[PDB]
């Protein structure tokens, strides 16, 4: 029904604004509505701009795997899995159904990867600890940026040193300089670094603490 | 009607954003619409992402109880209560109806527990008293975090020392240091601690009080 | 129509968030739609959570009155007025209609009282005059909290000393200390107290007034 | 057989003395003997005193859940699940059998909760470290009291600060005073606290150590 298509469009941000929204909606519809190849063209054509759809389609074709489970750029294999022109898939046949299943899976992959927005290498670098922001709150914002703007899971054990380095570099300057000077820095987990940053953050100075220090200095000399 | 399903989706945050919203909507629908097992698959499939649904389904299976009222991980019992594949339940039979009742109850449990978001042990620690925030207002925010992000009821008598310790640790530093030094601290109720914190909060200094203190010091010397 | 029920739900906050919203909607519907007992179960079941509905139902049963106009906890009387299980009320009979009228009235009472949220004894105490807030503006916020979070009408003559005491206690500290010291304090109306607080609020000091005082002090010595 | 009933009674402590004993025996019998409602009355009537049985029965009725999986105090629902008077349950019917299953489950719940003995808030506070008792041995006794006399599992992550506070408060006075003074106390796990207490416990003084200190003081002056 065109009312469904337009409602989906109108109740969500554009793909470019926030890819997660439409991707999740389309992932759901791909299941509940079991769209054919033509139906998928209407979905994409209605919910995405020309430039977004193109990104998604190339990303979907890049997600095709050969029978050895590895990527393939062989035209015939790519075309057979994710055709750009109407295929002869017959939904009354197991053959047709299997192609439809795969097509939908690849379409989803395409959207997920096109959303990735080319490892937002700048959005992650732009997460800097605020002057009042606790180290744990800053770390959560930094992890959120990794999730949204990179393909790397900040909770993976293999990403720990990577997240740790961003955490040290992008902490407030006093904190970052002290974390950098920690003894056996290589041995510090992300949790260790947060605890060390908290010691600096919590055992610092405050306007009341500055008034107390000024009073103690005036009592001294 | 697909219009109902999509309306429910579009008028609520995602499950991940705020699990309470969709959980309450689904709890209601489970009653008013008396869904079958297939209907429940459409509900879940339409309102949740693939990753959310999975969490919910495993949480629902973890909520199954044996005839002795205790948890069970026995495949046959788990499968019989909360099947992952279409069951042969016939709604025209008391047997079918009872399974449907239980299934819906477990589905709800699954959502409630999946929402729990693994005892947000960080969200509770992140509630810190603001510099202008009264102790009672801070305590209410702290209790709200316990409710939303842990399975513990902050109003339970058995949670009092737990909430008390968070209250002391996460109060503004001047207040927390004084609460920690209270005589017979073990004997203080949560209400006592709030009253003691209020004494510090209210009998402190203000910019007008600082101007008065500076005037009194200038009158002194 | 399920569209009406779901529209009512989706266009309002939850009962817990703001009880007034749904209570007013349901009060209206109880009149325009003249619901039967089953209809009321759908209303409640759809618009309230399990925990909210329970609160409302117990509150409704607590609102039942005997023939002497007084509360009654006599099971038969409570059950007859507000049955928890489907009653045999026949809307084609004056008997059935009268029970329906009473049921709807009690349902409304239940919601009104369940909303009361147990005399939010903390929300009223949490209304504190802001540093720039006029005494009359503060008093209006304090009265709003009485209305929303207690069963007491702050405009009732019998509540005047009660509101007066909250007004004095929760005024800005300089104001509250002076109001407390007023001669013949017992004789002061709420209006008197507001006028006395205004004298303190308006005849105080300002940054321009502080600059003028500093200039006068520098001219003095 | 009355011999079984009296043997069970005579080979166990009373419910009041140690609820776990009879509860475990009855849980077993409820399974192996598949008792009817009347059989359960004989079990309870024979193994419990009048006052114990009453506690158990009210606790069992308090454990009844509605179809939404939540507690219910609706007379008809409570009565239907756990009747105080002989029900018409026919064990030759699936309907009768299901009620029997539920009844037995609720009976067990009732006993488990009646045993709880109202969160023995005093038994837990009464666990104090002995003068020769190691911190780990004391902690195990403290956890045992939580298990026996509260509904809280001392091994739950959400109970850690609660157990930690009891551990600090009820440690031997020298130990408790030092644990209270630990830097970053909020950051200490239960395991950390035990290790810190062990440092105090093991690096203290002994009668031989006192003789050595007296000899060193006599050598000094």
């Amino acid at each position: 029904s065109s009312s469904d298509l337009y409602n989906w469009k109108n109740n969500n941000p554009s793909f470019s604004e926030d890819p997660g929204k439409l991707t999740a909606l389309i992932e759901s519809v791909l299941t509940t509505h079991q769209p054919t190849w033509d139906d998928c063209q209407q979905l994409l054509g209605t919910l995405l701009t020309g430039e977004e759809k193109q990104r998604v389609l190339l990303e979907a074709r890049k997600a095709v795997r050969g029978n050895d489970g590895r990527p393939t750029q062989l035209p015939n294999e790519v075309d057979a899995a994710f055709p750009l022109e109407r295929p002869d898939w017959d939904y009354t046949t197991q053959r047709g159904r299997n192609h439809l299943v795969l097509y939908r899976q690849l379409l989803l992959a395409g959207m997920q990867n096109a959303g990735r927005s080319p490892t937002n290498l700048a959005k992650v670098k732009g997460i800097t600890q605020g002057p009042n922001e606790s180290p744990s709150a800053f770390l959560e914002r930094l992890k959120e940026a990794y999730r949204r703007y990179t393909p790397y899971d900040p909770e993976d054990p293999g990403q720990e040193t990577n997240v740790s380095m961003s955490f040290i570099w992008q902490s407030a300057p006093d904190i970052g300089r002290k974390l950098e000077r920690l003894e056996d820095l290589k041995s510090k987990t992300l949790g260790d670094l947060v605890r060390e940053a908290e010691k600096i953050f919590n055992k610092r100075e405050t306007p009341e603490e500055r008034e107390e220090r000024i009073r103690r200095e005036t009592e001294e000399k």
